[PDB]
């Protein structure tokens, strides 16, 4: 990576006109660039100066995302600190975010590439976790920081709130956090790992955590349904209505009794992220759960 001046940044992103507008990252909007000089793309981040925590979440994912080289991490290829202005540069991907196709329609993801997807976002969590020479604690997995590329490989990223481990603000995204996070404030291997589980329970079932947009239920979240569902050995209806008949039936139980798992509310009953792949691979059974998800 490198330091790129506010002028070529400025003259890559036609003054960030609302034309290369991409959408809206965590801190900031995100810009296509166009690089004349190599016939291609980039994406470039503008960091909103409109709170103070702006500055925090672009210092903190400098800081990180230095540290991390991942095939499921999102790499940074580039930053601008200059005046006032703070921007942080990345590659392109045509294919954009996960959530633009499992809930806006985008696309229609095959069950063997959802599957896929929860591998790749579990390996990049264990990389997290426990291959760096610090444990680094995401704190904002969902599906609209997975990013996909050509093959539909999934690379997560947004270090804004990530920290090293070794006192931190209570933050984070409604419908990820963990019970706990709110109790105590405190974020853990385990907290992480419950963000996780909702996305995988997301990425199913075809239904946001927060919206799930139920026609015969009157449940306002996806955790709680799925619970429900397992429960009642109604595992068939967790899937998503637009994937048919189209996918395994043992893969799907293994998601989602493994969402389950990782979403429980009692913070020592997650697994850890090297648990959980060993059971999306069928080398070590599947957990057991209670049929009623616990008070
Ligand atoms: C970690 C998540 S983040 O904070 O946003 N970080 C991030 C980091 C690196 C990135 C992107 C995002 C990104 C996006 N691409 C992107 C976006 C949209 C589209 C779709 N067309 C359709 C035509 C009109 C313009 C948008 C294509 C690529 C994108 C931007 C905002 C929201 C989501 C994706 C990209 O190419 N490289
Ligand atoms: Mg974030």
């Amino acid at each position: 990576m490198r330091k790129f001046s506010l002028n070529e940044l400025a003259k890559v992103t036609s003054n960030f006109n609302a034309e290369n507008k991409l959408g809206e990252g965590g801190f900031g909007s995100v810009y296509r660039g166009f690089l004349r000089d190599s016939d291609t793309y980039i994406a470039v981040k503008k960091v909103s100066r409109a709170s103070k925590q702006g500055i925090k979440e672009y210092a903190s994912e400098v800081k990180i995302i230095s540290r991390l080289r991942h095939k499921n991490l999102v790499k940074l290829i580039g930053w601008c600190h200059e005046r006032g202005e703070l921007m942080l540069v990345y590659e392109f991907m045509a294919n954009g975010s996960l959530d633009s196709h499992i809930f806006k329609g985008k696309s229609l993801l095959t069950w063997e590439v959802r599957y896929r997807i929860v591998k790749d976002l579990a390996s990049a969590l264990l990389y997290l976790h426990e291959e760096g020479d610090h444990c680094v604690l995401h704190r904002d997995i969902k599906t609209s920081n997975i990013m996909l590329d050509s093959s539909f490989n999934a690379k997560l990223g947004d270090f804004g709130l990530a920290r090293l481990v070794d006192k931190t603000l209570l933050a984070g995204t409604v419908g990820y956090m963990a019970p706990e996070c709110l109790s105590s404030g405190k974020a853990s291997k385990e907290s992480d790992v419950y963000s996780f589980g909702v996305v995988a329970l997301e990425i199913a079932s075809g239904r946001r955590s927060i919206e799930p947009k139920f026609e015969e239920s009157e449940a306002l979240l996806l955790v709680p349904w799925v619970w429900e569902s397992y429960g009642n050995e109604r595992i068939l209806d967790i899937a998503d209505r637009k994937l048919g008949m189209a996918f395994d039936p043992k893969q799907l139980e293994c998601l989602v009794m493994v969402g389950l798992w990782c979403a429980h509310p009692s913070h020592n009953l997650r697994p850890s992220i090297r648990q959980v792949i060993q059971v999306l691979n069928f080398e070590a059974p599947l957990p057991n759960l209670p049929g009623s998800m616990p008070i």
